[PDB]
């Protein structure tokens, strides 16, 4: 497995007019996958991570908007990062952009950490369109290999035992860290649950406490939720995706939340700008921002 010219072929195509493919072979991928599923199940499932870094939100296959925010945030290991999932499905290219964030997570494992998405999932990524890239440009035997990996990505991160972070958002079944810390690996994301929620729960402005999710999966949560998790574990600040916000990040109660989405444009339905979040020596928070087009 030569991870320098799987990151050389993967980079080349910058400055390449958007939507030229880089295919790798399918044993090197199969090498991604199973390199990194190892060092995933070797580190912590809750992550504890230090700043600086950089916090990234969902990229959705945006291939080209991922090169974007490592030539504005540093390439790895320039600056350290935090994915907070969703990398795949609904873009062009979720295959070169899933084989860049695993091939930097074996090259550097202790300065690049990546979470899981609700679409970091089997049973989602075949309706919405992983499943299918897979089939098209290699095999379904692959996309198993995929979903094996998946299966093992840590599910949240606390950055300086202040800012906990994950795909979603809370969930009434977390009362203890270590609930999560108890999960094991591998696993699919369950239909309900403490799991279901990290990766699928989303705040919202007009709910009292906990409500009912129009997504069908998981629940809303408000403002008083998160500022009674904040005191309870001396938290200053929850940091989510999952959800497209126009500017890229959204705060929320008091900037005691922040949700961030880093695929512009997405999708070509939207036009929403993606965010990149700097986290500084002292957990101040800036932007870098990828304006829609
Ligand atoms: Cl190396
Ligand atoms: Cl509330
Ligand atoms: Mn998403
Ligand atoms: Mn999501």
């Amino acid at each position: 497995l030569n991870l320098d010219s799987i990151i050389g072929r993967l980079l080349e195509v910058q400055g390449s007019r958007p939507g030229k493919n880089v295919q790798l072979t399918e044993n090197e991928i199969r090498g991604l996958c199973l390199k990194s599923r190892e060092i995933f199940l070797s580190q912590p499932i809750l992550l504890e991570l230090e700043a600086p870094l950089k916090i990234c939100g969902d990229i959705h296959g945006q291939y080209y908007d991922l090169l974007r925010l490592f030539e504005y945030g540093g390439f790895p290991p320039e600056s350290n990062y935090l994915f907070l999932g969703d990398y795949v499905d609904r873009g062009k290219q979720s295959l070169e952009t899933i084989c860049l964030l695993l091939a930097y997570k074996i090259k550097y494992p202790e300065n690049f950490f990546l979470l899981r998405g609700n679409h970091e999932c089997a049973s989602i990524n075949r309706i919405y369109g992983f499943y299918d890239e897979c089939k098209r440009r290699y095999n379904i035997k692959l996309w198993k290999t995929f979903t094996d990996c998946f299966n093992c990505l840590p599910i949240a991160a606390i950055v300086d035992e202040k800012i906990f972070c994950c795909h979603g958002g809370l969930s009434p079944d977390l009362q203890s860290m270590e609930q999560i810390r108890r999960i094991m690996r591998p696993t699919d994301v369950p239909d309900q649950g403490l799991l279901c929620d990290l990766l699928w729960s989303d705040p919202d402005k007009d709910v009292q406490g906990w409500g009912e999710n129009d997504r069908g999966v998981s629940f809303t949560f408000g403002a008083e939720v998160v500022a009674k998790f904040l005191h309870k574990h001396d938290l200053d600040l929850i940091c989510r995706a999952h959800q497209v916000v126009e500017d890229g990040y959204e705060f929320f109660a008091k900037r005691q939340l922040v949700t961030l989405f880093s695929a512009p444009n997405y999708c070509g339905e939207f036009d929403n700008a993606g965010a990149m979040m700097s986290v500084d020596e002292t957990l101040m928070c800036s932007f870098q921002i990828l304006k829609p087009a």
